[PDB]
C-alpha cells in the first residue's frame, strides 16, 4: 500500500460510516478510485471487516479483569493453555509474554459473581495452570485498540 | 433495551456491514423496525460508532507490549500519569488496577527504536513515573475487544 | 429498609445494650414502633445477632496473625481448602482474594507454641496448600468490624 | 477470672441475648452469681460491650478489601500513617505488622466508586504512604472477630 | 536467679577466662558465693558450656553464606527438612521463620567449590526442599552470639 | 598452625574447660607443648578468646528476629547503617550481602514490646535505611556458631 | 606468568594482528623472546585461542535474550538442565548463580520467531525446567568479553 | 554477503589463526578470492577484529557477578547510568533491558575484596543508582559469545 492507503486507513479507523464522498472529498481523489482501493484493502486483508463499537457499560459490564497465568512446564502445556483461555467467554485478549507469566488474560463480567463463576473457577481448574494473578481494573483511561494508524 | 437490541448488538459487534434485510430477516423483524432501533441505540450511545478493524501485521506493528507503571504516591499524581500515558502515540490501552502496579498500558510499535523513541524514553522521563515494566507480546493468542456480548 | 432503621441500626452496631427508651427518645419514635422495627431487622436478617466485645488481651491472645496461603491450583481444591482453613480453631477470618495469594486467613493465640501446634503444623499438612507466608502483627491499630454503618 | 468466667464468657461472645435464666441453667449455678460475675467481667473491662452483628450484604458492603500499606521510613511517620488510615470511613481493621508490609487494612465500601472516592484516593494523598496494594475480596468464607474462646 | 547472677554473667558471656578473685572483686561478693553461684548456674543449665572463641579467617572460612530454603509443604517435611539441614558440615545456624521463605541457614566455608560440594548439591537433593535462595555475605559488620545480655 | 592445633582448637570449640591433662592425654603431646602451643593461638589471635555459653531461653529471650534492611543508595550511607545497625541493643549480627537486601541482622529480645521499642521504631528512624522486612524465628533448629572446625 | 606477560595479553586481549615487531617494539623486547613467551603462554593454556570479533548487527542477531531459568530440584537436575542449555543453538552464556534463580542464559537471533521456535519452546519442554523469565534486551550499552585485563 | 562469507566467518569465529590455505582447501576457492573476501568483510565492519581468547582462570578472576541495576526514573538518568556502568574497571558487559531490573551489568574480579572496592562501593555512589542485586556466579556452563554463527 502507498501513503494514500494510509490517509484511508486512518479514517476508517475512526469512523467506518463516511460516505465514498465524503472521503473522496477529503482525500482528493475520485470515488472510484476510493472505492477500489478500500476494496483492494479488504481483499489484502488490510482491513478484516467493520464492526459497531458498543459500550462496555451499556451492557453493565462492571467487573473488568486483567488476569496474569504461570503455566506448569513442559510437553505442549504453553499452546494448549493458550487455547483453553481463549475460549472462555468474556474473555477477549489472551498474549503470551516475557517476563515472570506465561499469558496476560483481558476479561470484562456485568460482576464478581459471573467473574467467579465463568472465569475465575474455570481457569483454576485447567489442568496446565501453574498459577493465576488478577488485577482488577478500577478505571479505564484509555482502550481504544481500533487506532493502528497514530 | 430488550432482547431484540442484544441480537442486533452481537450481529453488528462482528459485522457492522450487513445489510438491514440480511439482519432484519435473521432476527425475523421490519426493516423500518430495525433501522430505528439501531439509531436509538445510537441515539443512546449504546453504539458509539463504527471502524475498520484493520490487521496491525499489515503496518508492521510487530513490537507489542504490555507495560506496567507504577506511580510516586501523592498529590493528583495518578490522574495526571494516567493521562500522560493515554497521550502516547502507540498506546490504544492504559488502565488503573488494584495490584502491585498502579497502571497497566497496551502499546503496539513498529519496531524496538520505534518503541524506545516513542515509548520507553518519554514514559521514563516522565515525573510521576516511579518505576514500570514491561512485558514483550510474543504471541497474540486472541484480541477480539469489540466482542462485548459473548 | 428506610433512613429510621439506618438510625437505629447505627446505635446498635455500637451500644446493643441501650434501653427501648433511650433509643426511642434519642430518634424520636414511638417505643413500640422502634421494637416493631427492631424485630423487622432481625426477621430479614439485617441483624443476625448480639454479641459481648470481649477483649481479646483479657484472654492472652497476644499472638496475632494474617497469613496468605497459595493453594495447588485443580480440582475443587480451592473450595476443600477454604473451608479446611476455616474450622481451624483460633481463626476468625478467611478470604479468598484476588491477587497473588488465594487465601488470606485471619488468627489469634495465646503463644509461639500454640499458634505453631494448633494453625502452622496443621496448615503445613493440608494437601492442597502450596505456600504459606505468615505476616506476625505487632500493633492492632484498630479492630472494630462491628462498625458497618459510617 | 476462673474457668466460670471462660463458659459465660464463651457463651456471651456468641449469644448476648440469653436471658440470665438460660444461662444460669446451663452453667449450673445462682442468677445473682452470674449477674454478679457478668458485672464484674465489664468493671474489669473484660467484656467491653455488646454489639447488634449487623450483615454486611444487608448495606450492600459488596466492595470488600484487605490493602497492604508500605509507609515511608524515617521520623514518626508509621504511627501517623496507623492512626490517619484508622480515621478513613469504611476502615474496620489496621494492622502493624512484620513483612514486606507495614500495615494491613480492611475496609468495606458498597461499590468500586465508593472505595476509589473514600478510600483509595485518600490513601495516594496521604505524604507518609509509599506504596499501597489491595487484594480485593471476591468471597468471605468466614468472618467470625466475635469468637474469642475456641 | 538474681540481678547477682546477671552481672556474674554479662562478664562471663565476654571473658570466661577471669579468675574467681578478680570477679568476686569487681561484683563484691566473697569468692566462694561466687564460686557456688556459677556452679549453681550450669546445674541449671543457664550456663551450658565454655568455648573458645575461634576467628573464622585464621581458617581461612572465606566464602560465608546465608541460604533461605522453601520447603515442598504436606506430611513431616519441614521437622525433616530442618534436621537433614542441622547436620550438613559447614551450617551453625538454622532457623524455622515466618515470612516467604521456611528456613534460613548460616553456613561457613573455605571457598566457593567446598560450598558447592559441601552445601549446594547437598541441599539440592534433598527431597523435602522445594527451592533455596542463597545470599553471599560480603561482609560481616558484626556476629557476637555470645552476648545475650546487653 | 598444623593438624595438632586443628586438634586442640577442634576441642576448645567445643569445651574449654577441660585441664591440660586431659587434652594433652587425648592429643597424645606433653602438657607443657600444649600449653605452649594455646598460648601461641591466642597470641596469633588465632583463639580471641573464651566465653560462657549462655542458654537465650534462661534469660527468657523469646522473641527472635532475622531482619533484612535495604538501604538508601549514594554517599557513605551503607557503611554509615551497617554500624548504626551494629550498636543496637538486642543485635549480634549485622551482615552486608549480595542479593536484593542490603544487611541482614540477627537480633533477640525477651517480648514484642521490648522488640518494638528497642529495635523497630529505632531503625525505622534511621536516615539511611529505605525498608526493613523482619522475619519471626518461630523455631531455633540450630545455633552453634562456635563450632568452625567441622 | 611475570608482569612481561601481562603487558603483551592486554595487547592481544585488544589486537591480536599485531605484528611481532610492532609488539617487540612497545613492550621493547626483542622479538624472539616475545614469539617464545606467546607460545609459552599458549602452552600453558593462557591463551586458549583467536577469534575474529564479528559484529552480530552484520548477521542481523537483532533479538538479545537474558533468560532466568528456575530448575526443578532433586536428583542431577541441575548438572543436567545446565548442559542441555548449553547446547541450545545461538546460547553463547549459561551461568549457574546463587540469587533467587538457578540459571543465566545469554542468547541472540535474528528475530522473535526464530527465539520463539529455537530457544523458548525448547526450553519450555526440558523436563528439569520449572519455570523462565526472559529480559529482553532493548539495547547493548557495552559487551567486550575479550578485555580481561583491565 | 553470501553463503560462502558466512562459511569464512564461522571458520575465523573459532579460529582466527587458520592459514589463508587451510582455509582456502577447505571452503573450496582460490587464497586470493579468500584473501579479498576478508579485507572486505572488515571494510563493511563485518570482522570489527582479532583477540586472544585469554582463559579468565589464568587471571585468578574467580569472583564472577552478574549485577541487576535499577535507576533512579526521570531527566536523562537512564543514558548516563548506562555509561557510567561502562566505564567501571572488570565490567565487560551493560545492557539495558526490559522487566523489573533497567541494567544488567557482567563483571568479573579476583577476590570479594577487589569486587567491593572496584566495582560495589562505586556503583552505590552512583546518584542514579536506585538499587542493586548481585548474583554471584559459582559456575560458568558456557560463555563462548564468539560464537555468532550457530
Ligand atoms: N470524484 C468523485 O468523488 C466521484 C466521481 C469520479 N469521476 C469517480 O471516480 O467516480
Ligand atoms: N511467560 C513467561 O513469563 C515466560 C516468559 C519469559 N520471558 C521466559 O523466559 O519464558
Ligand atoms: N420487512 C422488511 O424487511 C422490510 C419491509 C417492512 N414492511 C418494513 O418495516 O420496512
Ligand atoms: N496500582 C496499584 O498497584 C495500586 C492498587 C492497589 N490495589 C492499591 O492498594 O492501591
Ligand atoms: N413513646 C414511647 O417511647 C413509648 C410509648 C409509645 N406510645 C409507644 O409506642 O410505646
Ligand atoms: N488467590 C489468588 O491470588 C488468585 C487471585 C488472582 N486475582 C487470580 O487471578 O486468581
Ligand atoms: N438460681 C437462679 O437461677 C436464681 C435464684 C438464685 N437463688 C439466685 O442466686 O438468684
Ligand atoms: N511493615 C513491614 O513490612 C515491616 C515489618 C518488618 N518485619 C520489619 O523489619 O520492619
Ligand atoms: N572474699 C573472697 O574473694 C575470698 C574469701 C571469702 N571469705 C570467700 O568467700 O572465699
Ligand atoms: N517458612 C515460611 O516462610 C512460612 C512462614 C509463614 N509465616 C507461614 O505462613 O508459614
Ligand atoms: N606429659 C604431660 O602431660 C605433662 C608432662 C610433660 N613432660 C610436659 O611436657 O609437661
Ligand atoms: N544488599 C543488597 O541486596 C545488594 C547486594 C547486591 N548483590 C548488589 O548488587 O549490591
Ligand atoms: N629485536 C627484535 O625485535 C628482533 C631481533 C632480536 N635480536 C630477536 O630477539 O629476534
Ligand atoms: N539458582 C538459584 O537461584 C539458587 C542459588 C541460591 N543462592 C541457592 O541457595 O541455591
Ligand atoms: N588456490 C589457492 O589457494 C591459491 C592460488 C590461487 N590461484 C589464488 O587465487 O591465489
Ligand atoms: N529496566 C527495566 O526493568 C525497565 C524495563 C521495562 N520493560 C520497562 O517498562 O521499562
Ligand atoms: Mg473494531
Ligand atoms: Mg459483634
Ligand atoms: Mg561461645
Ligand atoms: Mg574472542
Amino acid at each position: 500500500m502507498d501513503e494514500i492507503d494510509l490517509r484511508i486507513l486512518k479514517i476508517l479507523q475512526y469512523n467506518a460510516k463516511y460516505s465514498l464522498d465524503e472521503i473522496a472529498r477529503e482525500i482528493r481523489i475520485p470515488k472510484s478510485t476510493l472505492s477500489y482501493r478500500i476494496k483492494k484493502l479488504e481483499k489484502d486483508g488490510v482491513i478484516k471487516g467493520y464492526y459497531a463499537y458498543i459500550n462496555p457499560a451499556s451492557l453493565n459490564l462492571d467487573y473488568i479483569v486483567i488476569t496474569s497465568v504461570k503455566a506448569k512446564y513442559g510437553k505442549n502445556a504453553h499452546v494448549e493453555l493458550g487455547n483453553k483461555l481463549a475460549q472462555i467467554p468474556g474473555v477477549w485478549g489472551v498474549y503470551f509474554v516475557l517476563g515472570d507469566n506465561d499469558f496476560i488474560v483481558m476479561a470484562r463480567y456485568k460482576t464478581r459473581e459471573e467473574f467467579m463463576e465463568k472465569f475465575l473457577e474455570r481457569v483454576m481448574s485447567i489442568p496446565e495452570v501453574e498459577r493465576t494473578s488478577t488485577q482488577v481494573v478500577v478505571k479505564i483511561i484509555k482502550e481504544s485498540p481500533n487506532i493502528v494508524i497514530f
